[PDB]
């Protein structure tokens, strides 16, 4: 089973919690949101309207251009400060996290097979 593609599952697997967890955003591509050229874009917007709308499906086209994994790709230990405790179903969320940039931390190495020797 192709690794880029249990990462996109997984993408699914957060899309389905915010699907029970009904917050899904859906944004008319205003480029004033990706014109802050910030890592989370954290001005111009929630820090959570990174994780979707942006992130997954991102993560979808470079999963599919065969893209190797950040190695270092974590967002867990960032929305653990960015979502408040005061919500103790966060963990819902987290857990989803840490299992997504677990899959960031699985696939260490692509081979690079060239065409020819």
């Amino acid at each position: 089973m192709t690794t880029h593609d249990r990462v996109r599952l997984q993408l699914q697997a957060l899309e389905a919690l915010l699907r029970e967890h009904q917050h899904w955003r859906n944004d008319e591509p205003q480029p004033h949101q990706f014109n802050s050229t910030q890592p989370f874009f954290m001005d111009t917007m929630e820090p959570l309207e990174w994780l979707q709308w942006v992130l997954i499906p991102r993560m979808h086209d470079l999963l599919d251009n065969k893209q190797p994994l950040p190695g270092a790709f974590a967002v867990a230990p960032y929305y653990e400060m960015a979502l408040a405790t005061d919500h103790p179903q966060r963990a819902l969320i987290l857990a989803e996290l840490e299992k997504l940039d677990a899959l960031f931390a699985d696939d260490a190495s692509l081979e690079h097979h060239h065409h020819h020797h």
